[PDB]
């Protein structure tokens, strides 16, 4: 079936480096440069047999008009209120970017407040973070090109929908807070540095600093009010207090669910605020998360997982500091997960927990924490919410793996708390009746319990003749939850597949114990957990070795290229989307030094030791077995990804060609797709989105021979 012939790439044979005592040859390192000819050339080359491949059975046209009509339909987003004012997000279906409407009363005529999609004929400028001022009545807004995680951030009087001259650059990772009075507005901006700086660039981000930016100024006058020349990796954000009293800074470093918190009485100012702020550094270290969700004067209420794994809430009065002295609120859970808390309604608490994987919802007491409401849910997960504490109802999204969702709403000042749906759409075509979802929890190498949801059509015969989508990632205390995916469901309905989405640790399923059992000396245990959910899938009869795919992104493309290394055997396809591949250079790039909390760094001897045991740049090695061979491999990636630099790919794709790809036993092709004008993901046009889902399953498709079912 290998119609065409891989690209001639350069080895250079003299890129040695010694880490520790041990060599490391990085023959490809010139692919480090996404600016020279050759880099460019071998993007082309690549590229050049990659798409004659995808495209050549008349299946990815199917798969895409299918797409293009199932994924047709009305997206909303739950209703926020910003001063005298409603807003929503809505895509009629197929627009590249949801558009920002705005509504003077709930029954009231809508109109567009913010369209994304006339700033470009592609779609690729998307709005990346916003916020409104206290009175709801001015608009900051960031706008990110071509996927890129830089911002520019530009301004809009509500009223009118009017454009004002105000514009702020250097902004990435930012926070976006604007004082009560009105003034003005914090951010987060980065040095002025040599070369690019629109995602193409590869430089290290350093020296975040906290500024105010006064409305009507330029942002040359605003104000420096927090840095840390000493700790180049710190990141601090601002935030109000629901008084408007307090300015709130959470510095971070790394990306550990822990901040050191640090407060600002604005009232103690001198003279507003000229400089850097009278910091009293509450809580000085990074020993645990401190997320504001509210306060009562002095009394602060954050969400913490200090001394709680599973998260809970404790009252901090700023008065009486010392540890010993702060309340629990609300009690860590015994085994759920407390995902997030918001305050609504002046005394009400809305508490979101993880059980077994699945979103529950509920209303608690500001001044006891006890419970006043349970919210029904059938098995799901919340997506969406709405409700700050001056709001008196609140809004909030419910999806699923078969359903698209529902948006409920609840009038908080009735005595009958009686939510109600709001806004529910269905799509025409799939038949949500006809399939099902069933949790399973399968033992791990070391005999840990992982859980494992499996979606397919009713009554199948699980004799292992049906194709498999397995996705995983595992790490960063991100929780893979229930979501609908009108792509994944086409692989279901059309082509016969079962989906599955394995748990493994590193995520925050199970809190930060789940985290920890999946980071640093332990992300083998992140590899063993999905190898274990492939024999599973397996061993179960949903699917065999040959027909099963693995896909994951990012920290999740890493998990899939380090599965096809170890267990090539396991894999007849695996498709790794903006992976991270070198694992001993990732530091060296933008913001991957902030990924060390999960990796651990190589310039660590220990740490090193760990890292080249499974770094999938450093493992590619022909299968000793000649009935062995790689599965077949589809690595995606864009040019303006600087989340996890493009080279991470580049790099892998050029080392599985040289050393698999050559090998004659090897007939399972090994490509990779670099894409224009887009990024990490977020923030990507619905163009590109159906155009990625097409690319993907034109793949498994070809490469497994599987048949369209219409």
């Amino acid at each position: 079936m290998l119609s065409f012939q891989y690209p001639d790439v350069y080895r250079d044979e003299t890129a040695i480096q010694d880490y520790h005592g041990h060599k490391v040859c990085d023959p490809y390192a010139w692919l480090e440069d996404p600016d020279s000819e050759q880099t460019k050339a071998f993007v082309e080359a690549q590229n050049k047999i990659t798409v004659p491949f995808l495209e050549q059975c008349p299946i990815r046209g199917l798969y895409k008009e299918r797409m293009t009509e199932l994924y047709d339909y009305p997206k909303y987003s739950c209703h926020f209120k910003k001063g005298k004012r409603y807003f929503y997000f809505y895509n009629t279906g197929l627009q590249n970017q949801r558009v920002l409407y705005v509504q003077d009363s709930l029954e009231g005529e809508a109109r567009v407040f913010l369209d994304p999609n006339i700033l470009s004929d592609d779609g690729t400028v998307a709005l990346r973070g916003y916020a409104f001022s206290e009175d709801g009545e001015y608009f900051a807004y960031g706008l990110s090109a071509s996927g890129s995680d830089w911002v520019t951030i530009k301004f809009m009087k509500v009223d009118g929908a009017k454009e004002l001259p105000d514009v702020l650059e250097r902004v990435k990772f930012s926070c976006m807070a604007w004082t009560h009075d009105g003034k003005g507005m914090f951010y987060n901006a980065y040095p002025q540095q040599d070369g690019k700086s629109d995602g193409t660039e590869t430089s290290t981000n350093l020296h975040q600093k906290l500024y105010y930016h006064v409305l009507g100024t330029d942002q040359s006058e605003d104000i420096l009010c927090a840095e840390f020349p000493d700790e180049p990796k710190w990141m601090g954000g601002a935030e109000l207090s629901d008084d408007g009293r307090y300015v709130l800074l959470s510095i971070r470093e790394g990306c550990d669910p822990v901040n050191r918190l640090w407060y600002c009485d604005l009232q103690q100012e001198s003279n507003g605020i000229t400089g850097i702020l009278k910091w009293v550094k509450l809580i000085d270290n990074f020993e645990g998360e401190y997320d504001y969700v509210t306060n009562e004067g002095t009394v602060f209420t954050f969400k913490t997982n200090r001394h709680s794994p599973n998260y809970r809430l404790i009252n901090i009065d700023f008065t009486d500091p010392e540890e010993s002295k702060w309340k629990v609120l609300v009690p860590e859970h015994e085994k759920d997960v407390l995902e997030w808390v918001a305050c609504v309604r002046s005394n009400f608490l809305v508490l979101c927990y993880l059980h077994d994987v699945k979103n529950t919802l509920q209303l608690h007491d500001l001044a006891t924490g006890a419970l006043l409401k349970i919210f029904p849910l059938e098995v799901g997960s919340v997506v969406g919410y709405s409700g700050q504490k001056k709001d008196t109802e609140i809004f909030y999204q419910f999806t699923s793996f078969l359903s698209p969702g529902i948006i409920y709403h609840c009038d908080l000042t009735k005595e009958e708390l009686e939510p109600r749906v709001f806004r529910e759409v269905t799509v025409k075509g799939i038949d949500a009746s006809d399939y099902q979802t069933v949790q399973i929890f399968y033992p791990s190498k070391d005999g840990t319990k992982i859980p494992m949801f499996i979606v397919h059509k009713k009554g199948i015969k699980l004799d292992g003749s049906h194709p498999a989508f397995l996705y995983g990632y595992g790490g960063f205390n991100i929780s893979i939850t229930p979501n609908y995916s009108v792509s994944r469901l086409i692989f279901v309905r059309h082509m016969g597949g079962v989906l599955a989405v394995a748990n493994i640790r590193g995520g925050g399923e199970y809190g930060e114990t789940w985290h920890k059992g999946g980071i640093l000396a332990n992300k083998q245990n992140c590899f063993d957990d999905f190898q274990c959910a492939a024999e599973y899938l397996i061993k179960e009869g949903y699917t065999s070795p040959k027909r099963l795919t693995i896909n994951g992104g990012s920290n999740g493309g890493l998990l899939v290229a380090t599965c096809a290394n170890q267990r090539p055997d396991l894999f007849g396809c695996v498709i790794a989307q903006v992976g991270v591949m070198d694992m001993l250079k990732f530091h060296k790039y933008t913001i991957g030094h902030a990924w060390t909390t999960d990796y651990g760094c190589s310039d660590s001897k220990q740490h090193f030791e760990w890292l080249i045991k499974y770094s999938p740049l450093h493992n590619v090695k022909l299968p000793e077995a000649d009935d062995i061979q790689y599965p077949s491999m589809l690595l995606l990636t864009a040019d303006h990804d600087d989340r996890v630099v493009p080279l991470h790919s580049l790099k892998f794709i050029a080392t599985l060609q040289y050393i698999v790809g050559r090998s004659r036993k090897q007939n399972n092709p090994l490509l990779i797709h670099v894409d224009t004008k887009a990024g990490h993901g977020a923030g990507k046009p619905t163009a590109k989105v159906i155009e990625e889902v097409s690319d993907m399953f034109a793949f498994i498709a070809r490469c497994l021979n599987i048949d369209w079912i219409p």
